[PDB]
DNA sequence: CGGCGTACG
DNA sequence: CGTAA
DNA sequence: GCCG
């Protein structure tokens, strides 16, 4: 078992679901306290279990696995022996965990804002609605639409949204393409938003595209919320039988020269990409982002025509999107 | 012990 | 500060 | 919290 998530296939469904979910609770709780190192270790330990070929049944099977030390092993031991880990259950029922989770789930609210509200004594969404002076326009939209945004986005919703986005993109710039990214490209059947990556086969023609796309979607009445730019974090109006629902949609534009890097980055998972960028820099001395891959010694950028190119330039076996579910 | 991804709005 | 994978 |  290699130490970095980008070195091993991680399927969407696996054989250690309960164990990984418990470790991810502790990772999430660490993030709510600003403990980014412990968040990473618990996320990585969870991801290792996702990559295993069969269930962990005995504590000895953790021997030699990367990112399992005293603490993560004790969590697993307790789950194996008792079906529950006292620390995990204590986190789950804690007022701090439940409120930070509730607040950070709001679009426009991060850990720092949620924590300040928590310290001020706020605990519920109606507490926030009662004092709208302390809310940004973004947070107001996130709170108004919070119920719909808490409802899973289905693969059926995705096809309908993609046709609508393609219509606007085609008028904004004939020839431009729309690619489904994020968790749905990794094979997820549900999500909390839909991610699209837009480009054009003629380098440079994509400049200034996203404002033109957004204006057209807005004129169709499809935009419930949005803020020169190349990423848009929108709330869309999605038809439903006899009604509609709000759905988060992310639109991103990249020039075709960068498209493989943007596709790789926006396909995720989030942990997979952090691990890939960490691997690139620490193991290969190369600097990776969603625009390119930089050699800081030669001061040169690697040209890539495909995701396969990028895995090759990093010395990694190719993983299709369905095996990037770290 | 230092390090822990790297961008854009 | 928020957002993104 | 764990790795190197
Ligand atoms: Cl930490
Ligand atoms: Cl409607
Ligand atoms: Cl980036
Ligand atoms: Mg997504
Ligand atoms: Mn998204
Ligand atoms: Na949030």
């Amino acid at each position: 078992m290699p130490a970095y998530a980008c070195q091993r296939p991680t399927p969407l469904t696996h054989h250690n679901t309960g164990l990984s979910e418990a470790l991810e609770i502790l990772a999430e709780a660490a993030g709510f306290e600003g403990s980014e190192g412990r968040l990473l270790t618990f996320c990585r330990a969870a991801s290792v279990l996702k990559a295993l070929p069969s269930p962990v049944t005995t504590l000895s099977q953790l021997q030699g696995l990367p990112h399992f030390g005293e603490h993560s092993s004790r969590v697993v031991q307790e789950l194996l022996e008792h079906g529950v880990c006292e620390e995990v259950e204590r986190v789950r029922r804690s007022e701090r965990y439940q409120t930070m989770k509730l607040f950070t789930q709001i679009f426009g609210v991060g850990v720092k804002t949620a924590d300040r509200w928590y310290r001020e004594g706020l605990r519920t969404l109606d507490d926030l609605r009662e004092q709208p002076q302390k809310l940004t326009q973004q947070q107001k939209a996130g709170l108004q639409h919070h119920q719909d945004l808490s409802t899973p986005v289905l693969r059926s919703d995705v096809d309908a949204l993609q046709q609508v986005v393609e219509e606007a993109v085609g008028q904004a710039l004939p020839g431009a393409t729309v690619t489904l990214t994020g968790g749905f490209r990794r094979g997820k059947l549900q999500g909390h938003d839909v991610d699209f990556l837009i480009t054009h086969p003629k380098e440079g023609q994509e400049a200034g595209l996203l404002p033109r796309v957004m204006c057209r979607l807005q004129d169709q009445g499809l935009i419930l919320y949005h803020q020169a730019f190349e990423r848009s974090f929108c709330i869309f109006r999605l038809p439903q039988p006899g009604s509609w629902k709000a759905v988060r949609v992310d639109l991103v534009v990249a020039p075709v020269s960068q498209f493989p890097f943007a596709l790789l980055g926006w396909t995720g998972s989030k942990l997979f990409q952090r691990e890939l960028r960490r691997f690139s820099r620490k193991e290969k001395g190369l600097w990776l982002n969603s625009h390119g891959l930089f050699d800081p010694e030669q001061k040169t950028f690697f040209q890539a025509a495909s995701e396969e190119d990028i895995f090759r330039h990093l010395g990694l076996e190719y993983l299709p999107p369905e095996q990037r579910n770290a």
